């Protein structure tokens, strides 16, 4: 399914993400955007052979099993299509793991190029509060 900007935030605010690690939900919402366009439904094969899931694009390399990245490390404990629900609970819970990691945000590349240090609060004007 293909979020709405609004209905997005609320979905990751009711599932704890704003101020998850310092992370103000304007750079979730930002993030989403740039990486699937909303659509939990987007994959991305990788040059190396793994593929990126779901509405945040999370790497099969070394959070999620899709039985076809030899080598991976399945950290989040889910099949990679779990990733692709209309239910983004597995997508979230997953995020907070990855930015637990240590290089916070900048794991999604497009979050880094195209969100950190913008104005990531125009992400969220005009949701309820």
């Amino acid at each position: 399914k293909v979020f709405g900007r609004c209905e997005l935030a609320a979905a990751m605010k009711r599932h704890g993400l704003d101020n998850y690690r310092g992370y103000s939900l304007g750079n979730w919402v930002c993030a989403a955007k740039f990486e699937s366009n909303f659509n939990t439904q987007a994959t991305n094969r990788n040059t190396d052979g793994s593929t990126d899931y779901g509405i945040l694009q999370i790497n099969s390399r070394w959070w999620c099993n899709d039985g076809r990245t030899p080598g991976s490390r399945n950290l989040c404990n889910i099949p990679c299509s779990a990733l692709l629900s209309s239910d983004i609970t597995a997508s979230v819970n997953c995020a907070k793991k990855i930015v637990s990691d240590g290089n916070g945000m900048n794991a999604w590349v497009a979050w880094r190029n195209r969100c950190k240090g913008t104005d990531v609060q125009a992400w969220i004007r005009g949701c309820r509060l």
